[PDB]
């Protein structure tokens, strides 16, 4: 038993991670079949990133103002192209290490697998979530543009995410592989802010969940509620709004302990009253909200890839 | 910026996850080089959990008694021998995806990152530490037996835990590589328990240094204390000993953030007398002590 916050394993996606260089600026880039994934403002300079013409920016550039690196391998770069933000470099060679892949973009509060990355040599791997507000929590320091962040279904990498740039208030900002980003945020050195956070109330839900299933019952209690009763709580505490279709999806988990949904928001409900105060849930003195249901079952039936 | 709990990539350490069957039990293994590591209760049946007299398990086994599988391929075991607590069985293949590699054994207080597999294959990865007692807090469902425990370095993997066994309390414990049992814990399903656990303070300190760095200081105060006034106050939350080889190990921390360790050491203090009032500190609400000294300076 036990319970702990478990990102994927990284080997199928440690083997596309390579060094994109241009110009003095050195990021991380994807290497899938024979293309170079990466964001495109690796062609800013350090005075062209206030704001950039990206148009005019690549069509400056050609092939050879791009060096890429595998490992100490370099890559010729036959081809360059931009699809929305990211910049698409085609490659003499194919990656020998290409997994079966595709590319999804995921919804605020689905959790992936976060590969971090500094000057395409992988360094560590951690799981987080894309937050209502279209950010992430993560770990990235300089270098770190280009870090890849997915899943895995079987034996299929679902890449959902490649990391752009730093928000002020310290989250960070970054786009599907195909250049849209999440969240309303653009790739300039400008003043970005994202919206006020707000709680995934069906992750918090699901982790409560979990937490009856490993002993902690100490917060359960008898009084059920409506769903109009508590999205009324909810809409104070900035938590998202609970809809029909969450409570079915945590249908599994409510017979699994015999705990109706709506018993489980009067627990989450007394909970958001007067708090915790050091009072612990799982180890946790708050509420824990990137653990999404998949998650609490897949931790708590042990399925591998 | 950010500061998360990170596990080192473990794709060095997938390709060497095997599946090693015994009789009716089927548990996780490390193919290294023509050798494969498993924990040696692979060899009980279910009359053999309370006292099991291994050596005279081992001499009644055949090489062909092993069913070793890495992914859809069958390894040939050519031998096998025991050491401590770990079996190790001989293969006519040399892993093929060995990587550089050490074995280790860690301390308590030291983090490494844990590749939870089932039947040979991964299924996760992510950090814990070395409790004091000598236990982990892991994620470890019924045939995870063998998951191993890992450190990497430029790209030389230093393994430094093998899983065995869950106790009554939830937690793991395991052996290092050599087979010999990280605490007073014995490879039998006889009634044993872990000692009181405690706070590693020395992690606790490092982590609050990670918040100054990442920007915050609302919980810093203008007093100090002497180590051993320190030691006297913690003890009472049932905290470890801080050591003077702990506070030289915070020196860098110490220089990087302008703070003395003692200082740092009466802000902990507080937090201990006050609580949060609210507050987090990097995304938590209690105090954090899975992160070291040298966990820090890697991600900061
Ligand atoms: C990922 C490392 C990093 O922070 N930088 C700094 C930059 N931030 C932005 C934001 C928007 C557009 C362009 C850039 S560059 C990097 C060198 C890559
Ligand atoms: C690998 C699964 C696992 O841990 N167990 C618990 C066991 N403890 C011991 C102790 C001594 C000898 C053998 C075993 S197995 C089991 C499913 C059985």
């Amino acid at each position: 038993s036990g319970f702990r916050k478990m990102a994927f394993p990284s080997g199928k996606v440690e083997g596309c991670m390579v060094q994109v260089t241009c110009g003095t600026t050195t990021l991380n880039g994807l290497w899938l079949d024979d293309v170079v994934y990466c964001p495109r403002h690796v062609i800013c300079t350090s005075e062209d990133m206030l704001n950039p013409n990206y148009e005019d920016l690549l069509i400056r550039k050609s092939n050879h103002n791009f060096l890429v690196q595998a490992g100490n391998v370099q890559l010729r770069v036959i081809g360059h192209s931009m699809q929305n933000c990211v910049l698409k470099l085609k490659v003499d060679t194919a990656n020998p290490k290409t997994p079966k892949y595709k590319f999804v973009r995921i919804q605020p509060g689905q959790t992936f697998s976060v590969l971090a990355c500094y000057n395409g040599s992988p360094s560590g791997v951690y799981q987080c979530a894309m937050r209502p507000n279209f950010t992430i929590k993560g770990s990235f320091l300089n270098g770190s543009c280009g870090s890849v962040g997915f899943n895995i279904d079987y034996d299929c990498v679902s890449f959902c995410y490649m990391h752009h740039m730093e928000l002020p208030t310290g989250v960070h900002a970054g786009t599907d592989l195909e250049g849209n980003f999440y969240g309303p945020f653009v790739d300039r050195q400008t003043a970005q802010a994202a919206g006020t956070d707000t709680t995934i109330t069906v992750n918090v839900l699901a982790w409560l969940y979990a937490a009856v299933i490993n002993g902690d019952r100490w917060f359960l209690n008898r009084f059920t509620t409506t769903l109009n009763d508590f999205n009324l709580v909810a809409m104070k505490y900035n938590y998202e709004p609970l809809t029909q279709d969450h409570v079915d999806i945590l249908g599994p988990l409510s017979a699994q302990t015999g705990i109706a949904v709506l018993d489980m928001c009067a627990s989450l409900k007394e909970l958001l009253q007067n708090g915790m105060n050091g009072r612990t849930i799982l180890g946790s003195a708050l509420l824990e909200d990137e653990f999404t249901p998949f998650d609490v079952v897949r931790q708590c039936s042990g399925v591998t890839f």
